[PDB]
C-alpha cells in the first residue's frame, strides 16, 4: 500500500541524495584535474569516471519505476523522483555515449589549446586566446591587423571541429529522443519549467529590441567618424572585429571611441588598478569582502587552498576560461580562473563568486535540488553584485575613481558604458541558443550549417564577419560554449532576471527611489547591505527544492520573469539616444550581410 511506501520511498531518497553527491564528487575532481591540466591521461580518466556515474545513474532511473512516485502526497518527494529521471546523456547506449564523452573532450581541448603567429612576427606562435590574442581584439585600432586576428582565431577554433561537431549533434539529439524529448533543444528547455518559455522571452526581446536598433546605429556612427567609410557603410551590418571583442558579445572595449561625451568622465578604473598594486588576491579578497559584508557567507579555506586564481606559469595547456565548482561536500568550492587586473575582470571575479555564493547557499539541500532555481539564477547572482561595484558611488568608495563629478553627461556616459554591455548581449545570448535549437530540431540542412549562423547573427545583433565567410568554414564552434557544450540561454535570462533582482535589492538597501532624484538606480551600491543580503539568503538557499516563481517570490515576492525592471535602468538613455540620433541624423538598421556566401 501507499502510506508505507511513500516512507520507504523518503528512506530511498535521502540515501541515494547522498551517495550520488559522493560520486558526482568523484567525477567533478577528474574534471577539475583536467581542465586544470590537460593531457591525453587525465581526458581518459575524467572520461572514464564519467561513464561509471552514467550506468549507476541508468540503474538509478530503472530503480525510480519500482515506486509509485507519481501517487504520492509529498509535493517534495515527486519532485525529487523526477529529477532522478531524467538522465540525459546518461540515457545513451554505453558506447554511444563513450563516443559522445570523446567528441566533447576533442572540441573543448582544441578550443583551450588554439594558438596563432604574431600579425607582425610569423615566427612567434605562441599567441593563445586568453591573453594574447584577446588584448589585441581589445586594444588594436588597426583594422587589418583585428582582420588577421579574427580570422586565426575562427579557423583553428571553429572549422577544425566541424566534423566532431556534426556528430556531437546527431549523439544529443539521439539523447533527447531516448529521455523522450524532440530535440536537445527541449531537453535544455526543460531546465525552465515552463511550456511557454521561448514565447516569454520573445516577448521581452522584442519589447528592448528597439533599444538595441538604437544603441547599434549610434556605434556605427561614431565607428565611421573614427574608420571611415572604407571600413564602416553606413547602410551595412557593422563589421564585428571593430567592436573590441571576438564575438561582438559586448562593446564596452571601444567605449573611449563611441562614449556619448568625451570631454566628459568615461569610467575605466584598470590603470589606477595597476598602479594601486592590485593583485588577483585582491580581487577575490575584496569579493569575498562585498558578499560579507551584505551578512553572506565567507570563502571557505578550501577555496583559497585549492582555487587557480593566475595563469599557471609552466608550459601545460589548461582551460582558462573562469568557471566555478561545487565538489559536492561540505565547503569543498573552487574557482579557476587565468585573471588580469582590469575593470571587467573585476567584475568577472564578482560574477564567478556568485555561482559559489550559491554553492554555499545551499549545500544543505539534498543533492537533487544543490542547483540554479533555473540556470539563469545561478548566473544572475554575481552580476548584481557587478552591477553596483560597477556604479560611480561603490569605485569612489574603493579609491579606483578619482575627481569625478557626475552631471548629466558623465550620467549618460555611464549609462552607455553600461548598455554596451547589457543592452548589446542580449541579441548576441539569444543567436547563441537559436542557433543551436535549429540543428538540434533538424531544422537546417548540413550543407547551410555556417551561413545559417551568420544569418541569425546579422538578424539579430547586425555584425557580420571582417572578411567573407562560406559553407567551407565553421565559425560557430570559435565560441567557447559551443566548444563546451553549455547551453547559453542561461545568460540570456539571467541578463534579464538580474535587474528584477538588482531594482529589488536597491529599494530594500534604500538606495533606489524613482521618486528622488539622489536615489538614482543607475547609482545604486548594494555594498554593506545585510537587508539585500537577506533577500539573497532566502533565494539562494531553496537552491533547486521549488519551481523558479517560489525562489523569486522569496526574494522580492514576484512570480513572473519580466523585462520591466531592465528597461527601467536604462530609460534616461533610451530618451537621451533616441533625441541624440535624430539630432545627428542616424541611421538605423541594416541591410542583409554579403559575407557568407551560399
Ligand atoms: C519513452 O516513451 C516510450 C514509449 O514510446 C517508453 O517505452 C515504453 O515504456 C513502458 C514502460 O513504462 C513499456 O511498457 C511495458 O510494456 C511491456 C510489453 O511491451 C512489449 O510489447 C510492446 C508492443 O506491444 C513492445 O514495443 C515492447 O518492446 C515489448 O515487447 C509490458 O509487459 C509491461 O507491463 C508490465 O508493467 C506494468 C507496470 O505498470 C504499472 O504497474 C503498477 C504495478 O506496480 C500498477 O499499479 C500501475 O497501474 C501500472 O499498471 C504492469 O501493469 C504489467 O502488469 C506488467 O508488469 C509494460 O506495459 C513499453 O513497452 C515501452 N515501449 C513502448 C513502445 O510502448 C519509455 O519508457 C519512455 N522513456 C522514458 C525515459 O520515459
Ligand atoms: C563553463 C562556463 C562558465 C562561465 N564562464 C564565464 C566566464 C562566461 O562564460 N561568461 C559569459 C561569456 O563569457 O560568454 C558571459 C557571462 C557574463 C559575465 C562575465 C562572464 C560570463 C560562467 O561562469 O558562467
Ligand atoms: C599534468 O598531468 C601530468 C600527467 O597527465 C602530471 O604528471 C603532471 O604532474 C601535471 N602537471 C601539473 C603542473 O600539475
Ligand atoms: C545575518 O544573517 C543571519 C542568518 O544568516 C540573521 O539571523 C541575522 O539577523 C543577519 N544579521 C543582520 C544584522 O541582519
Ligand atoms: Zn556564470
Amino acid at each position: 500500500a501507499l502510506v508505507k511506501e511513500e516512507i520507504q520511498a523518503k528512506e530511498y531518497l535521502e540515501n541515494l541524495n547522498k551517495e550520488l553527491a559522493k560520486r558526482t564528487n568523484v567525477e567533478t575532481e577528474a574534471a577539475w584535474a583536467y581542465g586544470s591540466n590537460i593531457t591525453d591521461e587525465n581526458e581518459k580518466k575524467k572520461n572514464e569516471i564519467s561513464a561509471e556515474l552514467a550506468k549507476f545513474m541508468k540503474e538509478v532511473a530503472s530503480d525510480t519505476t519500482k515506486f509509485q512516485w507519481r501517487s504520492y502526497q509529498s509535493e517534495d518527494l515527486k519532485r525529487q523522483f523526477k529529477a532522478l529521471t531524467k538522465l540525459g546523456y546518461a540515457a545513451l547506449p554505453e558506447d554511444d555515449y563513450a563516443e559522445l564523452l570523446d567528441t566533447l573532450s576533442a572540441m573543448e581541448s582544441n578550443f583551450a589549446k588554439v594558438k596563432v603567429c604574431d600579425y607582425k612576427d610569423s615566427t612567434k606562435c605562441d599567441l593563445a586566446l586568453d591573453p594574447e590574442i584577446e588584448e589585441v581584439i581589445s586594444k588594436s585600432r588597426d583594422h587589418e591587423e583585428l582582420a588577421y586576428y579574427w580570422r586565426e582565431f575562427y579557423d583553428k577554433a571553429g572549422t577544425a571541429v566541424r566534423s566532431q561537431f556534426e556528430r556531437y549533434v546527431e549523439l544529443n539529439t539521439k539523447a533527447a529522443k531516448l529521455n523522450n524529448f524532440t530535440s536537445g533543444a527541449e531537453a535544455w528547455l526543460d531546465e525552465y519549467e515552463d511550456d511557454t518559455f521561448e514565447q516569454q522571452l520573445e516577448d521581452i526581446f522584442a519589447d528592448i529590441r528597439p533599444l538595441y536598433q538604437q544603441i547599434h546605429g549610434y556605434v556605427r556612427f561614431r565607428l565611421r567618424k573614427h574608420y571611415g567609410d572604407a571600413v564602416v557603410s553606413e547602410t551595412g551590418p557593422i563589421p564585428m572585429h571593430l567592436l573590441g571583442n571576438m564575438w561582438a558579445q559586448q562593446w564596452s572595449e571601444i567605449a573611449d571611441i563611441v562614449s556619448p561625451f568625451p570631454e566628459k568622465p568615461l569610467v575605466d578604473v584598470s590603470a589606477e588598478m595597476e598602479k594601486q598594486g592590485y593583485t588577483p588576491l585582491k580581487m577575490f579578497q575584496m569579493g569575498d569582502d562585498f558578499f560579507t559584508s551584505m551578512n553572506l557567507t565567507k570563502l571557505p579555506q578550501d577555496f583559497w587552498d585549492k582555487s587557480i586564481i593566475e595563469k599557471p606559469t609552466d608550459g601545460r595547456d589548461l582551460v582558462c576560461h573562469a568557471s566555478a565548482w561545487d565538489f559536492y561536500l561540505t565547503d569543498d568550492v573552487r574557482i579557476k580562473q587565468c585573471t588580469r587586473v582590469t575593470q571587467d575582470q573585476l567584475f568577472t571575479v564578482h560574477h564567478e563568486l556568485g555561482h559559489i555564493q550559491y554553492f554555499l547557499q545551499y549545500q544543505h539541500q539534498p543533492f537533487v535540488y544543490r542547483t540554479g532555481a533555473n540556470p539563469g539564477f545561478h548566473e544572475a547572482v554575481g552580476d548584481v553584485l557587478s552591477l553596483s561595484v560597477s556604479t560611480p558611488k561603490h569605485l569612489e568608495k574603493i579609491g579606483l575613481l578619482k575627481d569625478y563629478v557626475r552631471d548629466d553627461e558623465a550620467r549618460i556616459n555611464q549609462l552607455f558604458l553600461t548598455a554596451l554591455d547589457k543592452i548589446v548581449f542580449l541579441p548576441f545570448a539569444f543567436t547563441m541558443d537559436k542557433y543551436r535549437w535549429s540543428l538540434f530540431r533538424g531544422e537546417v540542412d548540413k550543407a547551410n550549417w555556417n551561413c545559417a549562423f551568420w544569418k541569425l547573427r546579422d538578424e539579430y545583433s547586425g555584425i557580420e564577419p571582417p572578411v567573407v565567410r562560406s559553407e567551407k568554414d565553421f565559425d560557430a564552434p570559435a565560441k567557447y560554449h559551443i566548444s563546451a557544450d553549455v547551453e547559453y540561454l542561461r545568460y540570456l535570462v539571467s541578463f534579464i532576471i538580474q535587474f528584477q533582482f538588482y531594482k529589488s535589492a536597491c529599494i530594500k538597501a534604500g538606495q533606489y527611489d524613482p521618486d528622488n532624484v539622489e536615489l538614482p538606480l543607475d547609482n545604486c551600491d548594494i555594498y554593506g547591505s545585510a537587508a539585500a543580503g537577506a533577500a539573497f539568503h532566502n533565494m539562494l538557499s531553496m537552491g533547486a527544492s521549488k519551481p523558479w516563481p517560489d525562489a523569486l517570490e522569496a526574494f522580492n515576492g514576484e512570480r513572473i520573469m519580466s523585462g520591466k525592471a531592465i528597461a527601467e535602468y536604462f530609460e534616461p538613455l533610451r530618451v537621451w539616444l533616441e533625441a541624440e540620433n535624430i539630432k545627428n541624423n542616424v541611421h538605423i538598421g541594416w541591410t542583409t550581410s554579403n559575407k557568407c556566401v551560399s
